[PDB]
């Protein structure tokens, strides 16, 4: 059965325009297409493949649970999901956990819980959600209404009401929207899709005190920043500000579809029998893989390793920048890194990313003006250097093209 | 340390009260708990495990793709997901496919599409969704609002507006709510959670005619009825009524998390670049497993074997009933079957399910009044008979 890139244009609902080449296998941070062409993968599954492609221990954990059973639905619990839940509890501020299949699902759960909590303790009039312009929280109607790209919601109106958007990093802007009718504030600790913008420490403490004063739940959407991405297990640990609810997905599963809502006891108590659920969520196959991911990522050597790899990327992006004058700045934390184009190259991140693919390196964008790097947290130093040589070659061609 | 059932009550957010025992491995339609106790599984992963537990070809397909790569995200397509798309297109009214990770994400995609379609062609104001009381379409705010059980949506208001609910199987009920302002009519061909109640043929044909007259998209939610469950690949084929959009998940991936929206070319055209998305949807791992599920399920022999199995359950359930006087009726289609409790035992489905489980057979409920069977499509004759023996012994303990 022959499969060609032109078949994509015929068979898929056309919401993505993907690369002209089709990957068939990978290993660590290398990936190969149907013709044998090789790419260093700095796109990292969009900050999902925290341990790279075809990781041998993730494969062994997959196969070992797959040969026992995969799924029953949540009428029956299972050992891997319980052990996963306990790892998450032991490692974070959480007392309890809910599992689902994607970051949007995790965010739906955290916003539902915040609505119910407010309604049960104060009255059903306390429904307001404050989110931030340029945030990304998912594609379901509710989560795309919470995110701050109105282009991604207007077509699907009427939207769920009582949501409004403050400017990121702007505490007065947030303060104007949060009041005693607010149930939740949802914020990414780094706006990933929004250009790799880190929140400042004052901004997050400011949301924590505003949530305290007005009794609203503070929700950190760590679906991109989570699971080692920043050099700590979760970003809130880097920042020292503790949320009431934390969502996690993407790198949680190292590539297997999984996500989770982390909650304090007080918040968890609110969600009684039958008030929420999911058919696939919490199956033992997901749970056995995520379990293994946490075991391999949440170690001092791997997390310090992410701080080390940060500097490899940044020192070398600086020398590339010295040669080609492309970027006003390089920002981010750990291995979520954005290269901000300057005025002479404004809105050209995607063209750079396409040249980079031609030169055999996968990178992402973050809005049209930022080139994004989200490589595997175990990428090797050889893979970082060879991928950046290719990125530097692609920048050279670009600077004439 | 060792995991206990009690840990479940300390660590999980308490949305489910799961069984007292904890499964640890299974094969076909048998499953075993941590103490070695054996169950015949007629729950079938809530109509998900169409091939049973730990299926060796599903395993082989999983491990073979897992040794190439699992995931890139949708900036790059892959061969498994394109092959799976083609299988679905060749086998259904669909021309194009979107992939996601759950039946709710599938229904989100479908309702979004019908919104944009109507908006783009008619205007901002044509936004109405008609759904049916007792429907279940998932747990995202939008899908749980489309669902017809207000008890699962109320707490999370305000709910997305322009949604209304008609009485299932009631053509004039639906006709009253569907006008030129309706963008979509979503409906399950058999209501699963709402008691294993099949649509009638005139009801579906009637929704199709009304959708056509008022230019609204007809969405079939086949996440429970689809992929072989009724004895045809999709229940629409059984009824002979073709939707514009169809959603599928659960049995799609035989236990691996996957879902999909099937669309006609005209409908697919409205979703341009960046208008919807998913990080994990269409990954090659789910795609490889779901491809192999379709290969094994969509065969004359598996599907005719589902018709046969229907008659094994119904004939023996009628025999059990004749003996114990529990139910007023055994209904459903294929291997989605509900035993409706009589007046005397009304509201007791869960107690009969708990008794079943003590006797070594897993069954589900569908509302407090129906006992629901949704076993693997390849359940063997011997599994049906041993599980139904243990169901008989459970009905006997229960009836007293
Ligand atoms: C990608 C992402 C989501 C949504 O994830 P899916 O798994 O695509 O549903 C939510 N939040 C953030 C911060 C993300 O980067
Ligand atoms: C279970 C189910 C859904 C929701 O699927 P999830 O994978 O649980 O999100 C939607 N529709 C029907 C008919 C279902 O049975
Ligand atoms: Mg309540
Ligand atoms: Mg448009
Ligand atoms: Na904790
Ligand atoms: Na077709």
């Amino acid at each position: 059965q022959p499969i060609t890139r032109e078949n994509f244009d015929e068979w898929m609902i056309p919401v993505y325009a993907p690369a002209p080449f089709i990957p068939v296998r990978g290993e660590g941070s290398r990936l190969w297409d149907q013709q044998g062409k090789e790419y260093i993968d700095f796109a990292g599954g969009i900050a999902v493949n925290a341990l790279g492609h075809a990781h041998p221990e993730l494969r062994e954990a997959l196969n070992e649970q797959a040969s026992k059973f995969w799924h029953t639905g949540n009428g029956y619990t299972n050992e891997p999901v319980l052990r996963l839940a306990k790892k998450l509890i032991d490692a974070t501020f959480a007392d309890r956990v809910f599992f689902c299949n994607s970051g949007a699902e995790a965010n739906e759960a955290a916003l539902k819980l915040a609505r119910k909590f407010a309604h049960d303790r104060y009255g059903s009039h306390k429904s307001g959600i404050v989110a931030f312009k340029n945030a990304f929280h998912g594609r379901t109607l509710f989560t795309v209404s919470a995110g701050g790209q109105p282009a991604y919601s207007q077509d699907f109106a009427p939207l769920p009401a009582d949501i409004r958007h403050a400017a990121y990093n702007d505490i007065n802007s947030a303060s104007a929207l949060i009041d005693d009718s607010t149930c939740a504030v949802i914020v990414e600790p780094i706006q990933g899709e929004g250009g790799v913008v880190p929140a400042s420490n004052a901004f997050l403490q400011g949301l924590r005190e505003l949530c305290n004063r007005h009794n609203a739940l503070l929700i950190f959407d760590e679906v991109q920043t989570g699971v080692g991405r920043t050099g700590e297990l979760y970003a809130y640990m880097h920042y020292g500000v503790t949320p009431d609810l934390l969502t996690t997905a993407k790198a949680l599963g190292g590539g297997f579809p999984v996500g989770a809502l982390l909650a304090t006891e007080e918040c968890a108590r609110v969600m009684t029998v039958g008030t929420h659920g999911t058919t696939y969520g919490g199956n033992p196959l997901a749970s056995a893989v995520a379990g293994k991911v946490l075991e391999l990522i949440n170690t001092p050597e791997m997390l310090n390793g992410v701080k080390q790899r940060h500097d490899w990327f940044v020192e070398r992006l600086n020398t590339i920048n010295h040669r080609y004058g492309l970027f006003s700045e390089v920002r981010g934390l750990g291995l979520l890194i954005g290269c901000v184009l300057n005025a002479d190259y404004a809105g050209q991140a995607k063209q750079i990313s396409q040249e980079a693919a031609k030169a055999g390196v996968m990178v992402l964008i973050a809005g049209g003006n930022v080139v994004r790097f989200a490589p595997a947290l175990n990428v090797s130093e050889e893979e970082v250097t060879t991928g950046l040589d290719r990125f530097a070659a692609a920048c050279e061609h670009f600077v004439s093209r």
